[PDB]
């Protein structure tokens, strides 16, 4: 599974529109920057760096309250930032992984 981290409105005709939290089925990745994927019955291009891989168990979350903590001990999340798999949960942003409070996340 892949998931859109960001909104992406189409600029050219063959672009595929993303909303954050969209689950995307891959169609072609021969270009390393621009991938072809499918959402519902819509097929098109979008930036590869706009999506994060979702392992089989993993859920998807939107950060409902900012949380910053010491990497040395914890992960950062700005408001509405998307992420992926008591009190804490280990999540990933794509760039960095770490613990955040579960109450700082909505499931999507």
């Amino acid at each position: 599974s892949y998931v859109a981290l960001y909104k992406f409105l189409p600029q050219e005709n063959n672009d595929l529109a993303l909303q954050p939290g969209d689950r995307i089925m891959l169609v072609d990745d021969s270009n390393e920057d621009w991938w072809k994927g499918k959402i519902g019955d819509r097929v098109g291009f979008f930036p590869a760096n706009f999506v994060i891989r979702v392992r089989p168990g993993e859920n998807v979350w939107r950060c409902c309250q900012p949380f910053s903590g010491n990497k040395e001990q914890y992960m950062s999340l700005k408001e509405n930032q998307i992420c992926v798999g008591d009190g804490f949960i280990r999540v990933s942003s794509g760039k960095k992984r770490g613990l955040v409070p579960v109450d700082a996340l909505t499931e999507i």
